[PDB]
């Protein structure tokens, strides 16, 4: 176990910044992965055998869909990357290897519909998730493939640690349903303001694990501009495809997913920013201050977006 992966000095050096972008080159994702693991966690943390297989098959279960597919996966796993390396000492040791096998695993087999269109369509996955469906599904997903004949990569973990590392990513998986950033976000704000959070409290761990998976899954917005507004197209792409199956169904679905109003966007993205982005990079700011350059980046594409509804682009 004395084979490191080193990239090339460019990634190298952007790897480690908050707005580094993978690049379109789908077969170094793995390599980039295992890097992050190997200096996030240890060369040790993981049988590199057994990584491997897991990764490709985690890769498998991906669909091609336009955004929740394999290159959103290992991105919101580099977000989360960043996030532990810029606070070393606050995260336990199964907590790094939990977290990054979280974002790698937190969209397994999505098909490119919110648990919404799950509902109206009476999916059956709705009828056995009633709440946080796909979420409840990527975890499933998740433990399924750990159980393939050589893809336990916690396999040298004792009984309670294994325990404790499922539960912190069936969590982290959870909170990455949008409909519950929301309270969560709103007692962690509370929490910080009246001086109770407390990162002993392991109730309180969890929601400040689940904010950052929040911010790691949203991380397109605290990118450089091109790769903001290209990342954009590919939510529309699925947001307008989910749009003309509601109309399939009977239903006008919401002006967001209405490939007829386009022009609403910038609008649309504004609300987003305001209402989801910002106050989740503001408590995240305030509860780990060296994630700041991700509140910075995204008030740069609110700035961005306000500039494309004013015509200037
Ligand atoms: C009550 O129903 C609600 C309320 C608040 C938010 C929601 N959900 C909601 O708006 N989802 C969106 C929209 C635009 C987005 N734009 C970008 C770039 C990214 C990364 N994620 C997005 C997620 C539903
Ligand atoms: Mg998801
Ligand atoms: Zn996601």
């Amino acid at each position: 176990g004395l084979m490191q992966f080193t990239l090339p000095v460019r990634l190298c050096k952007e790897i480690e910044l908050f707005h580094f972008d993978i690049g379109p080159f789908e077969n170094m994702w793995p390599g980039i992965f295992v890097y992050m693991v190997h200096r996030s966690c240890g060369t040790s943390c993981f049988e590199l055998e057994k990584l491997c297989r897991f990764i490709m098959s985690v890769k498998k279960n991906y669909r091609r869909v336009p955004y929740h597919n394999w290159k959103h996966a290992v991105t919101v796993a580099h977000c989360m990357y960043a996030i532990l390396q810029n606070n070393h000492t606050l995260f336990t040791d199964l907590e790094r290897k939990g977290l990054l096998i979280a974002c790698l695993c937190h969209d397994l087999d999505h098909r490119g519909f919110s648990n919404s269109y799950l509902q109206k369509f009476d999916h059956p996955l709705a009828a056995l998730y009633s709440t946080s469906t796909m979420e409840q599904h990527h975890f499933s997903q998740t433990v399924s493939i750990l159980q393939l004949e050589g893809h336990n990569i916690f396999s040298t973990l004792s009984s309670s640690e294994y325990e404790q590392v499922l539960e912190i990513i069936r969590k982290a998986i959870i909170a990455t349903d949008l409909a519950l950033y929301f309270g969560n976000r709103k007692q962690l704000e509370e929490m910080y303001q009246t001086g109770s959070l407390n990162l002993n409290n392991q109730s309180h761990r969890d929601r400040v694990i689940g904010l950052m998976m929040t911010a790691c899954d949203l991380c397109s917005v605290t990118k450089l501009w091109p790769v903001t507004k290209l990342t954009a197209n590919d939510i529309y792409a699925e947001f307008w495809a989910e749009g003309d199956e509601m109309k399939k169904l009977g239903i006008q679905p919401i002006p967001m997913m209405d490939r007829d109003k386009k022009d609403e966007v910038p609008q649309g993205q504004l609300g987003f920013y305001n209402a989801v982005a910002i106050p989740c990079y503001t408590t995240l700011t305030q509860i780990l201050p060296p994630t700041e350059p991700l509140l910075k980046a995204c008030r740069d594409n609110l700035s961005q977006w306000e500039k494309v509804i004013r015509g200037e682009e």
